[PDB]
């Protein structure tokens, strides 16, 4: 049955709660928080980044794939740019911190 089959693709299509948790609370945490967040980002971008070497493709590129590769490839490429999203605002809040601690110092970065 297609209803079966596609409820069991879907529902095991799934982030770690934990991590869009942590993700949603950019904007609150410390930078330290934010620094720990930043590499565990990195290592999901890893696991994504192995799978795809395995499909022997990169992340802008048009033997034959299959139906199935193409599902897995747009799937982890979607992953990879909405997680390249995440951590991008990271860096960015996080340059916001460290521009106010500058400011609190009087000093500016070297730059």
């Amino acid at each position: 049955m297609e209803e079966e089959e596609l409820s069991k693709l879907l529902a095991n299509v799934k982030i770690d709660p934990s991590l869009t948790s942590r993700i949603s609370q950019i904007d609150s945490f410390k930078l330290s928080e934010l620094m720990v967040l930043k590499t565990d980002i990195e290592t999901q971008l890893e696991a994504y980044f192995s799978v795809l070497e395995q499909q022997g493709i990169g992340m802008d590129s048009a033997y034959p794939r299959s139906d199935v590769d193409v599902l897995q490839v747009t799937m982890i490429r979607k992953n990879v740019n909405m997680l390249k999203n995440d951590l991008n605002h990271l860096l960015q809040r996080s340059h916001v911190l460290l521009n106010q601690h500058f400011d609190n110092m009087n000093v500016k970065s070297n730059q």
